[PDB]
């Protein structure tokens, strides 16, 4: 053609029905081959992906996803849908189900976390029921009764179990946890990550995604299996943990998340009149951890800095977690706008080579920089979205449109990537990526 | 709310979300309860509804549906779904795969046709294909020479063997292959068929739809149940049903269909380089048809009339069959002219009480016109799209906009309805109608 | 017929054609014939009218006004076309061109202000011109310079003028400079003004407008005029108002619109550059008149209340203004929840009989209502606009967007009125009404 | 910065608002410097484009264009507007006031015609009346009955002064007529245009575009301000002109034009019940006119050739004028397929250097071609809608459908352009180019 782009009806419409295609039945696989499970945050945007379309369909998502909760509170970042095959470590290396005490009895699930955005993923349906009509908003209310109380477990859990200390920032055992596998940010506490006698393994996700330029590398691949042998070693005990686990970083980007979380959840709990202590401890929380990020940031710039626990130490990298406090608020009036404009400026979105003003995962400028390979440069449609709608939550309405305007001009082509190379837009990753429709139909309300 | 219509995105996503729920793999029901098999003019449209989102996906169902194809051309109403119920008459009624020599081995199908609209199918298919680029366009014509010789023979068995005397017309043996089943239209014809020993049955269609005043009544499918008799104590034989059958008419409405269709046919066939004989033959027989439509027009109004065959009379109703003539083409200037004055007046789309200027399958002045019960009045979105596809083909712009209008503002409320309540915009029949969200999708492309 | 309504972009073409049409130039009257003059706030709603159209143009509506700011930083609330009859009271009645030391030379206008919301056409030029490129917005940034001493000396004439007791109110000498001239909110101050030998007069207004029931009385223009005399009595002196004038009020609803309008023009002033001293003023504005409009709350809804000067007591209405406190933060998070739950529910926006979600004048449910009559029950698209935008400011992203469309599916019928009937819609005042189309305008973007 | 288009709202809004901007009061100018009085065929676009904005203008439009009609019928390409100039050749050099017999009184016009594009207006108008309710339809309805006599005299003019052998064609006598001043088709007759003392001047258009790329040379004018002298020497007299005029040539796509109006009035004069007498007249010339289109056609590509008069020989050129068969129908299958195949192949649409699927003005492999001269190369919005409506009318709904559509993607860009270059888009010509803004606002609807 002259133009192989999609009007926006058109562009909704193949949304859906990727997502849709994607449907097993109670899950949403987070892409056809690539991710044939259902993963964890990707469950919570599949779920506000089909609130345009069926609010119990959506509410579904959520029941089947909290269905695999841990006894002790835990959200795992994978439920195995029972007889695929074609991506490892699949629940044989995990072995959660033998080793795990606090492991369900009626799923396979993986022995690692995920950040919570599912109390944003709760709000999305319930703004969608309300205008819906009396028999909707029923069903999403009574999901609010099915699941207040696993919603509170899974807050309490972050809260007590991976911030032992009440400092504000959530631990985090394995890179995988922080949903940005292979990000810059994760290399220097990768570095002290020594394999020992790690058994034999063949990747699967390469096998799938074949350019060895968009996935992370072999030696990055072992390591995140030898992690797995630790916490194997150890049956999965939070008491255990931290005297064993060669990797242990407080993630400031998932903390800024559970703080946003913590206050929606408390916000939804006033409006449907939930247990008080419950409201009271959920602002508690979203306060704790809004003052966690902001105790890590450049006093100059706002940056956002991790946390070697191991090593003690800063990790310093110019990646998007930087721009966590936009996400959670906080900052002194100063501080921010200096955050906003690294954000606007040519580090980031101002970046004269990027083909879309949207949001890099890693700097272009940074000498970590890599343009296609996942987390190391490449623009995701997830990163796209939570900004826009964090920044709309602040009250920065104009911000907000103009990243959703853009990632709406990405998408526009079809491909629901995964992730798109910054300065040609090529699609990259999985196509038929849920997460990415998800995104689209939210952003064509 | 104050307002429970969609806006078109949502509307569009909520459609393909329909679409893709009703696939069972290789086949789309028409209707998830009502209808859980592939019946055959739907399918056609589910590919129309299809060809925006996956032109592959449309191509899989008319290839599912020419798999079908009985050994003599006769493409049948119904192919059944393996061990699927819930409908009745089922194949064992039937009973196709024990007595017909032409039906196929790899399928269970009714014993019966329906409308040729297959070929508009594949031009909007095609229309879609040469959109989308050179890997896309591949399929669609990788379709065109699989299946361009199976159209021929099903184009060539309604010309030979159901218009035996080179009339011009389309003769049918059962209402259902009208597609209207209980329209006033063969009122006069089922009362002359008269059920002898008929096996007991029980209805399912009325355990889904319970309303009575939406389905046809017991005294009508007795009769429908007993030309089955008819046709099967003599094993579906083409050349013994004229002389046996106790209901033959010929269908003004399907035979323009057909013209069209062939029209449609020998276009795509001069564009695709296809045998000459077989472009020559689609003329002549779209001229043929054409033909026997107007032959049937009343001198003052244009108004077509379907024939009675065994009582040698024209049958004379106020249905929107009458409007045939305007979708094949071939009135002289004035009698069409009188023919639109019909349409667009108080008898039909001008009726002082319709909620939408669409088309009532029956005149509300009709003393035959009942509001609720399926082909006695109410509006189909099937004949929306039909006509307004149609006027677009003869170049009333507007008129087909407008069609297109009040079609796409009485779906807006996401019913997707079999049909609607020319009065009030109730939603009769099936909900989640595959057919209903295929017109949507494609008005909105 | 079956549907009198616009599709958005027949909308949006019919409101840029109306803005059009009402240009008179270098200003654009705010309604063809009731108000054939430039209107203060209304310029500046027309200048965010014209900002997706021409940004040039929409700053010459600005430098307009601004040219006709006073000596002392007023703006006033009229600006006349010279030469221009038909509205009353005109330029010979407010004789400020005589009397007025402080008036401008160049102009002709009135003698009081109205609310400074100009501060947030000058954003929404500002946001305009950054998506447009470098000529565009090298234009912006030159008004900037311009004006921005202007902008200045205006909101400190207010600030040091108007709250001359640092109460974080602003007094009103006028209920014409609230923009609301009929509230219920004036009656009891207006009962207090007794007019004298008030010279004889003709209304201009009824005679456009005909009927009586949607203007005010004859009554009510005798208090307004009268309070002219007052003014004018003392040559429109500031330091003497307060001894003389009959109508002292503090406006919360104009108070909240400053503390927004310090606050938007504080941070324009940091992101141009402007200087330091002029910001730490704005900010320290936005929080004084914060904080005096929180003071005024009612302590279980959190209603604002305004205040009578002259007879030392709180006024209770049941009107839109009772918001307040939304618009521009600073309650208590509890008593916010209360005032939203009064916004939303049975006395104003959910109130069952209201056709559309919308926010009425005065509460349906109020001794004072009136459905017809201007400010004492009618809904503004004003009104919504102003509210949409504030409450994406606060973060409340989906209140904002339910505003909006609402606002757009009454405006719908390309009436463009000044307010409309809150049960059946109906629209009335002038039709052509120029903020309505500029509301339109940046609604559809 | 990242995207310079408009979305559609935000276009349609700024096609109105240069529309309005561009309205004298009862005329609009062509383009606001260029052309700064009434053009005919100019004044019938902006109607189109006012109908969706104000019937009322709209017609208005038209009344004032017919109130300059002359005596004979004939409506002249330029109305001027009084005391303003700026363009060359103006009233003083026509000299139709003190020369021409036939000129109107109220007046001041050319002395030349233009294509019969009025027919086409009035259907517009028409059909958007008619969903406007009855009032709207009343001012529309009064229209005809005003303006019928006139149009009839308008077509009756060309079809006998203008074809005065009956050979179907019209008959131009200088290049203007034509629309296309500097087209290919008109160099064989241009030279043999001899100038003999022709009186002193200079030109204006190339002030106001003083790129020479873009304009008709200096030697063009001279033999275009030449014909003037000759039609003056012999006082515009209709029956003189034959035997004077040194330029005389048939206009195959005027005559197609013409065609098609003649259909388009004889069908509104059937469905407003006009003289029987004028309608059969009508469709008299519409048949005339469209078999004289056809004799003129390639008997290998359906091609139309233009006729010198003068030198009896047939003018064969590669513009978009030898696609007038495709306007007015008539061609043979076989030579309309070919036809059409040419319009959609590598000399036109489908060229693989055009930026947009749209039809230049000249083929760019033509020996003629120049990619920013006017009528020899560029793509006209002009063409464009012309083309998409009579496409549509044709019943080649998905033709019509993607010129609509690359020409909304051109147009995006908000110039508003006379014409665009066909290989980089870059906008050509005047910018807020009246005819360019009502095609979009047609489209857009």
């Amino acid at each position: 053609p002259h133009d192989p782009s999609f009007t926006p009806t058109q562009l909704a419409a193949r949304a859906a029905y990727l997502l849709r295609g994607n449907d097993l039945g109670t899950m949403t696989t987070a892409a056809p081959l690539l991710y044939p499970h259902m993963w964890s945050w990707d469950a919570a945007f599949v779920a506000i992906g089909l609130a345009p379309l069926s609010v119990e369909r959506a509410v579904v998502e959520l029941d089947t996803l909290l269905s695999a909760q841990w006894r002790n509170g835990m959200i795992p970042h994978i439920v195995f849908a029972n007889g695929v095959d074609g991506y490892f470590p699949g629940p044989a290396r995990w072995a959660t189900a033998t080793l795990a005490d606090n492991a369900p009895r009626n799923r396979l699930t993986s022995g690692i976390t995920q950040p919570p955005v599912h109390a944003i993923a709760v709000q999305r349906i319930l703004e969608h029921a309300r205008t819906r009509g009396r028999s909707t908003r029923a069903v999403a209310e009574a999901f609010l009764d099915r699941r207040w109380g696993d919603l509170m477990r899974w807050h309490r859990w972050l809260a007590e179990c991976r911030d032992r200390n009440e400092r504000g920032r959530i631990t985090l055992y394995h890179g995988w946890e922080s949903g940005m596998d292979n990000s810059p940010r994760w290399d220097s506490a990768y570095a002290n990550v020594v394999p020992g006698k790690l058994p034999e393994y063949q990747r699967a996700d390469n096998v799938i995604i074949t350019d060895p330029s968009q996935r992370p590398s072999d030696g990055e691949y072992d390591r995140y299996l030898w992690l797995l042998e630790e916490m194997k070693a150890v049956r999965y005990d939070d008491e255990r943990l931290p005297s064993v686990m060669s990797f242990q970083v407080e993630d400031v980007f998932f903390s800024a998340i559970f703080s946003v979380a913590c206050q929606v959840l408390a916000e939804i709990g006033e409006d449907y009149k939930r247990p008080h202590a419950d409201v009271k401890d959920l602002y508690l929380w979203a306060e704790r951890f809004r003052a966690g990020v902001v105790e890590t940031t450049d006093q100059r710039t706002g940056a956002a800095r991790d946390f070697d626990v191991l090593a003690e130490k800063w990790l310093v990298t110019e990646t998007a977690a930087q721009f966590a406090p936009l996400l959670c608020g906080g900052l002194p009036h100063d501080r921010e706008r200096a955050l906003l404009k690294l954000l606007e400026g040519p580090r980031f979105c101002g970046h004269p080579d990027l083909k879309y003003g949207l949001i890099p995962s890693t700097s272009p400028v940074s000498r970590d920089f890599r343009p296609r390979e996942y987390w190391r440069g490449p623009v995701w449609p997830v990163l796209t979205w939570l900004f826009s709608w964090c920044f709309a939550r602040r009250g920065w309405a104009e911000r907000a449109r103009l990243l959703r305007q853009e990632g709406l001009r990405q998408a526009s082509d079809g491909s629901f990537a995964e992730y798109y190379e910054p300065f040609t837009g090529e699609p990259l990753g999985s196509m038929q990526f849920s997460w990415t429709a998800a995104a689209v139909l939210d952003w064509l309300g």
